[PDB]
């Protein structure tokens, strides 16, 4: 089963990438299963969500934990709320980069995207 692990925000980079302190080492992390462009709006939403959180958690999927750029690949939670899902639910990201076997939350995210699109939010306006 997947599990959540603590981490610390060092810096928000853009809509879907961040620097975290993870087990005592600074690392770039990249959100699984999403692509953010509405570029500046996606960056702003991500930054506010992670900076305001009191607790950040990393949840790796069941395959590779890093990409070819050395970035951690994870579902990131801000006070227990998944940031990847929050961005898609606002129409500030699309479900993208789906690489098996790291696809555990794909259906969940796809349903959020469908809602954003049905509500004509942001990218879908
Ligand atoms: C989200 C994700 C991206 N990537 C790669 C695909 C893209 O490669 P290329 O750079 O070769 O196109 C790149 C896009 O990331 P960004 O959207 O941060 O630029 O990161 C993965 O390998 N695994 C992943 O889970
Ligand atoms: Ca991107």
């Amino acid at each position: 089963k997947l599990h959540k692990e603590p981490a610390t925000l060092i810096k928000a980079i853009d809509g879907d990438t961040m620097k975290l302190m993870y087990k005592g080492q600074p690392m770039t992390f990249r959100l699984l299963l999403v692509d953010t462009p509405y570029g500046p709006e996606a960056s702003a939403f991500f930054k506010k969500m992670v900076e305001n959180a009191k607790k950040i958690e990393v949840e790796f999927d069941k395959g590779q934990r890093t990409d070819k750029y050395g970035r951690g690949l994870a579902y990131i939670y801000a006070d227990g709320k998944m940031v990847n899902e929050a961005l898609v639910r606002q129409g500030l990201a699309k479900v993208a980069y789906v690489y098996k076997p790291n696809n555990t939350h794909e259906q969940h995210l796809r349903k959020s995207e469908a809602q954003a699109k049905k509500e004509k939010l942001n990218i879908w306006s």
